[PDB]
């Protein structure tokens, strides 16, 4: 699809079966959801926004679902406002910028 | 021109007679730079995201040249710790989100 920017680039995504809603971020390294669970360990990560730095647990190799494209790569998990689809994945599902 | 997501999306922008660099950011509702004098009113925001809010000025109407392409809108002031084009001014430039 094309997405255009006048809302927020929200999509569905589907992660351990279940369905969630997840922003497209061109300025997120980094793939990062609300608590849940999943499968494996876990190592930790730090990671920086806006506001400063939240702790996470960093999963790897976890199968997700953008927008009905699938993906298979890292995922943090822990105090996001927002889940976020972020670069590691936007490149697996093919997700350029354009103007 | 099509942008890749491999690496950060950082373009040159110029704002208040000044070049700097900054990130496209589709998770960004708004643009957000460095400290920076800005001519004109501005009056107090909070903004949020990872890792929670920081206080920034808000200044309307400032042009900025991002790309080679000139966009009128809002632009934040404050301590981001990097400078960040938000959708407000993505929307301006045709920017789109395909895959
Ligand atoms: C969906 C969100 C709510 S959460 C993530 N997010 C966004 O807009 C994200 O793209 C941010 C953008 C950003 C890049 C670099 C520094 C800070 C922030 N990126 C992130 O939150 C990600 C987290 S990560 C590592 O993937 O897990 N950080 C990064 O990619 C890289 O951060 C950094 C890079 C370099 C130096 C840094 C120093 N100190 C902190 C972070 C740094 C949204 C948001 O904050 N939006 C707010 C925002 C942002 C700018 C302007 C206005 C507003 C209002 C909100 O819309």
């Amino acid at each position: 699809p094309q997405i255009t920017l006048w809302k927020r680039p929200l999509v569905t995504i589907k992660i351990g079966g279940q369905l969630k809603e997840a922003l497209l971020d061109t300025g997120a390294d980094d793939t990062v959801i609300e608590e849940m669970s999943l499968p494996g360990r876990w190592k930790p990560k730090m990671i920086g926004g806006i506001g400063g730095f939240i702790k996470v647990r960093q999963y790897d190799q976890i199968i997700i679902e953008i927008c009905g494209h699938k993906a298979i790569g890292t995922v943090l998990v822990g105090p996001t406002p927002v889940n976020i689809i972020g670069r590691n994945l936007l490149t697996q599902i093919g997700c350029t910028l354009n103007f």
